[PDB]
């Protein structure tokens, strides 16, 4: 069922993304979409390009189109959640990211973005919960110890904050050796 036209445009879109030129890639992803309408994949790709170009509000709108077509499109929720966070729309990113983690309950990064969303919404305790899951799921990652440390600072538990920051540095000494 995939047209020759659709194949051509996909092919050109990929070269344009692979030569780091998403401005051009967009023009051709829109063509793929024109021909295979209701294929969510070109829309999903448009979303990615739009997010690299930093037109975040437009990227959310396209990710919503793909989610209207495939309500459980798990990557489409992931990336929507991740730009909703960058935009600082924390309240609206929370249900999205919480759905990603239900699909992918060992994805450390999902839980990190979730913690940052909760933290931004002044749900400090739920932010700590989530970041703690990310640290347990990937204890070598430095970012997750950094944030968990500061979250503990904000709650005036300077003991547990210290613990995490000491670990932050052990990781840093260990990335030269
Ligand atoms: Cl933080």
């Amino acid at each position: 069922a995939m047209g020759d036209k659709a194949k051509l445009f996909r092919n050109i879109s990929q070269r344009c993304l692979r030569r780091g030129s998403p401005e051009e890639a967009l023009r051709f992803l829109k063509e793929w979409a024109r021909h295979e309408k209701n294929d969510p994949e070109p829309l999903y790709q448009m979303g990615i390009a739009l997010a690299n170009l930093g037109d975040y509000q437009r990227a959310v709108t396209v990710f919503d189109k793909v989610l209207k077509l495939r309500p459980n499109h798990f990557m489409a929720s992931y990336r929507k959640g991740a730009v909703l966070l960058k935009i600082k729309q924390y309240k609206l990113a929370l249900p999205v990211l919480e759905a990603v983690v239900a699909a992918a309950p060992a994805d450390a990064r999902a839980y990190y973005l979730l913690g940052l969303a909760y933290d931004g919404d002044e749900q400090l305790e739920k932010g700590i919960e989530a970041m703690q899951k990310a640290v347990d799921l990937d204890p070598e990652e430095i970012k997750y110890h950094q944030h968990l440390g500061f979250m503990n600072v904000r709650k005036d538990d300077h003991k547990t904050a210290a613990e995490h920051f000491t670990k932050v540095m052990e990781l840093e000494r260990s990335q030269d050796s």
